[PDB]
This record gives structure tokens, C-alpha cells and sequence, in this order.
């Protein structure tokens, strides 16, 4: 009957990029980094803080600034710190598996 999105978000997704291209994405958080959630300081979650247009994601169409990073390449970011988590995203060959999902829209975008 009624339908709005009609698409998965918290499922297993991946980003196909060149054999040596940098994703070109940004994230904010960490087991220590400033509490990702401005509401509760006891939150070390990690969510995208920015995404490059020329990056594998920016072009992909599924990766945006607001998708909470659940796991990168079947590697839960739970336990590691921003520094570690980040390196985990760039530690992929030409394609990774992100389990992100619609977390919060950061307004309209261009391109």
C-alpha cells in the first residue's frame, strides 16, 4: 500500500573504486574523540563528518555525510579509536563493505 523509501539502509553495502583510488571520505568520532553525540557525552560513536565528491563514495551515491559507520569490511569499529577506525576505512583494496545506514540528513547537496 503506502511506501516512501522502498530501499535498505542498515544492510551490507560496498563501494567499488579504482584499483588504487582513495575512497575520499571523512568520519568523526572515536572511543575517545569528542563525543559524537552532542546530547550525551558518554557516546563515542563514529559517523561520517564529510564526503569528497571525487571520492569513491561521493560518486557512489549511497555514501553521504550522516551515515553511521557500523562496520568497515566486516570489521566492527567498536573498540578502536578514530585514528584506528579511519585507517580501517583506507585499509581496503579497491572495494570495501560498509554497514552504514541513514543516520541523519545534513541538508541538500550538489552534484
Amino acid at each position: 500500500g503506502s511506501s516512501g523509501s522502498s530501499g535498505p539502509g542498515l544492510r551490507e553495502l560496498c563501494i567499488q573504486k579504482a584499483p588504487g583510488e582513495r575512497l575520499g571520505i571523512s568520519i568523526r568520532g572515536g572511543a575517545r574523540g569528542h563525543a559524537g553525540n552532542p546530547r550525551d557525552p558518554t557516546d563515542e560513536g563514529i559517523f561520517i563528518s564529510k564526503v569528497s565528491p571525487t571520492g569513491a563514495a561521493g560518486r557512489d551515491g549511497r555514501l553521504r555525510v550522516g551515515l553511521r559507520l557500523l562496520e568497515v569490511n566486516q570489521q566492527s569499529l567498536l573498540g578502536l579509536t578514530h585514528g584506528e577506525a579511519v585507517q580501517l576505512l583506507r585499509s581496503v583494496g579497491d572495494t570495501l563493505t560498509v554497514l552504514v545506514c541513514d543516520g541523519f540528513e545534513s541538508g541538500p547537496s550538489s552534484g
